[PDB]
């Protein structure tokens, strides 16, 4: 076998998957949730074909692909990209889990990579079903009606529903072209309606202020001591 | 087993196959007929090479590789091109689900690149042995002497008639570098004679006149909208 | 099993390949004797590792990889390049087979590509054993002392010999950057006097002229075109 | 199977690796500690994957991935950087003799590629298990907050953790571009810590500035060198 | 099994290797011997990995990769590089054959690419253990201290070692960037002395004057050439 699932049993799962993509949006969402919900780690996904690397996160190895919980929600997290091929088989064996344990929800989280000049930001989603479909349009989500979600995100929804488990996708329009923990909030927002969890999503919003902060006042240093080495130049030398 | 074809068994079917290629002739031409059916999605192809995905049409997720039907006829959609040792067993699948359920009509829809300084645009056309050659010439199709047709088109052509099927592929000549719906317009007037489907081309050749007087106003707009900035450069600066 | 060959027996077979190569000597010889001697298209290559097409001859469906037979002569041909491993283990099954039917003679077809400036065009040849080599000597064949031929020719020459078959390559010298058909003209020759075919090369030259002369025209008559275009241009603008 | 560990049991091993990695950190100090208590060759990695080779050390042939030995320390070398899913595969059947042998201690030896203008370079640590991170902080090792782990170190700091061992990866802190003597010596001074070893990193300091002393010397010459030609060239040509 | 020694046993064997490599030192000497001690071609390498061909030496064809035999001593001869993997699987089946006959002695030659200012090229060797270094050593060869011998060469020298055979390699010093018979040379006097074979390396010098002659020559009638047509062209134009 390929890939193993190291992941305790959890009945009537609701399964959140935030693998990286565009923005980062799903990433930091999801991400975020199992911060903001205390979870622990609860399992892991294992492959030889998994490159070899651990990370460490507040002192502890964890492996790439790794699962959070805190009872009743899982959510999985990756932090590298990986082969189509592995992703499918890492899907497949998700979707035996989620079986298996007669899944109550399963909720892939994304990104839109969607221009520079867009006023606001909005969240679309897309349902595994009508039905769905419906209770997305009811906490006033806009249904994708034409496109294409690649990765492991769009096999879920797929796969999931094929197997009878009720599968959504929420995509955060974002830049395209860095981390937003902006749009990742906008798609939390969305998962507190969806499952009320009130979690606030304000740390995130202060991050991405702190961030741009960080920016604009580096680059205020960088261009003021090139201006000050020019007029030192200039004094010392003309 | 590398592929699973999920399709139920359809008794005598007309098996109708456009895979992307040059022009989209084929692909074009297959979605027209199944949408002016009203035909339903039945089936599609699963296999750990396809890459991970789920297109959404009408807010409804699909697989990349379809099958569409409506009583009797089967037309087989894909949204990605694969690679050859894949597509070989996607035909060896196929061509063992066309023998099973005694398949009437095995009709490949492509599309030849030839050039563009061309007055009209035909359509060509080869069956499997000479008597569904002749069936072509008598639809007043030019039967392609010499040639070579690539791709999924080209082994159903051959392994479905070594099977014994009534196997053919007709081809819309096309410029050979962008989506051609004129191309599939003449294709799928063939298949009309070939089938007597009576399904009317005007929405496509409509669809590509749309296509092209929205381009031309862009273009318009556009350069409209450059020469007004340099009036507007010129008045404030000069 | 990656290959299969399905070919009917025939008993002391003549076998002769003309797989692609420089010039196109090989095959342009193997293709012209296998019409010259109306044979049936009697067998081919099937191998899920070969790439999907068909190709259409005089308006027949046929495989990239198929044998040619008329009574006791075999010609295999080929209308793609191979790759290496792929290439071997069709030749395990063709030498297999010609062991099974007693074949009488394995000759391959081949080019050697070799300069410009050359007055004359030889054929060159080499032998399983010193008893073949003095065969093609007695044909005024020259015998290759030193060198290598890699491909099929190469392959069977080895296998087809170790198998105690009686097993020849005849090189066609050619430019070696494009189709040459008065070298595989050469060949045919010398395969006439091994076999006493008594084949016209004939209709070979006079494609090879008519091909000549077409570029020499088309060259002309581009040529003189923009020569009346700089004239018109200047009359009209000057 | 694809390894095979050929490798002497040694109850209660501490073993420590060292394989080839940013700054050659670990490699120098593994490689150094293998020197400096003049173990022997014990044992080594044996795959197909492995590209052939003989090393030579002291004129004794000696494979690319080797196991050194004195009582109860085992040293893991490499001197070739190995693929993503070999690394795994040997990573696998390391941990599977270190259970076997019930090792006392699996401790990697790492570098950490960070910048130039830095005033000390220090040693970082994480170990497998809160208690282990608890001995290297008792050591006055930084433990490693946030952060990744890649190659050899990261999977066998998590394998061999996940499998009930005391795990630890020390990483020293280098440049990031070249063979770092100095980060080594740092990091086999934690391990005399952490071992009682009393192993003496002079040799290894003095080595850095012999290296250093010879790269300037160079210059200086070669600068002169060009000087006097210069000079010579205008004497005897102005 | 992906490949197959075909090779009768010659008990207590003298095995010489000299596959391509640097300089084509060891490929020279072997070939050199093979010819000079008039051996027959009692065996090869077969493998469907092996590319497709046949070389021709004399009029008859041979594979890529053979043996050549005179009662005891074998010599191990190739004409193409081959990639790593494969190498491994051909020496894994070399030294099973070389243990199953009792082999009295395994030898690679080989070349070692070092610099072109150097007044005299010397030959290097190394021994499997210690035993073997001695022997050399009393041959005058100088031994390698440090160093890696990649390719066929270094695996056998650990692999039939390590299987208990007396195992060695011969390193030509060379330019590192053309055939250089006068290195062969050098390995091959050092093979006389090894098994007391008085083969005379006259011819092996005087090719390697003969084709420096014909270089200066050809270089000589190039430049006098184009001087001739420079004189020629202004005498006919100025
Ligand atoms: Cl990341
Ligand atoms: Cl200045
Ligand atoms: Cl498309
Ligand atoms: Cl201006
Ligand atoms: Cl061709
Ligand atoms: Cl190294
Ligand atoms: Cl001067
Ligand atoms: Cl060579």
């Amino acid at each position: 076998k390929p890939v193993n699932l190291v992941l305790p049993e959890v009945e009537n799962a609701i399964f959140i998957e935030g693998y990286p993509g565009v923005g980062l949006v799903g990433h930091i969402a999801a991400n975020f949730l199992a911060k903001e919900l205390d979870m622990d780690l609860i399992g892991y996904v294992d492959s030889l074909f998994i490159p070899p690397m651990s990370l460490i996160l507040e002192g502890r190895p964890t492996p790439p692909l790794r699962f959070y919980g805190k009872n009743n929600i899982i959510i999985a997290i990756a932090d590298i990209f990986l082969p189509p091929t592995l992703v499918n088989e890492i899907a497949k064996e998700i979707v035996n889990y989620l079986k298996k344990v007669n899944a109550e929800k399963v909720i892939s989280l994304a990104g839109m990579g969607i221009g520079f000049f867009k006023d606001t930001f909005e969240v679309w989603g897309i349902g595994g079903s009508e039905e769905e479909n419906k209770e997305l349009e009811s906490l006033g989500v806009k249904i994708l009606k034409y496109g294409s979600i690649t990765g492991m995100s769009g096999k879920l929804l797929w796969e999931a529903s094929r197997a009878g488990l009720k599968s959504y996708v929420l995509l955060g329009e974002t830049f395209g072209d860095r981390p937003d923990p902006r749009a990742a909030a906008n798609v939390v927002e969305v998962l507190n309606k969806m499952l009320g969890l009130n979690v606030s999503v304000e740390p995130l919003l202060k991050e991405a202020e702190m961030i741009e902060e960080q920016l604009r006042r580096m680059h205020e240093q960088m261009e003021e001591a090139r201006r000050k080495m020019e007029r030192q130049y200039e004094t010392m030398y003309l």
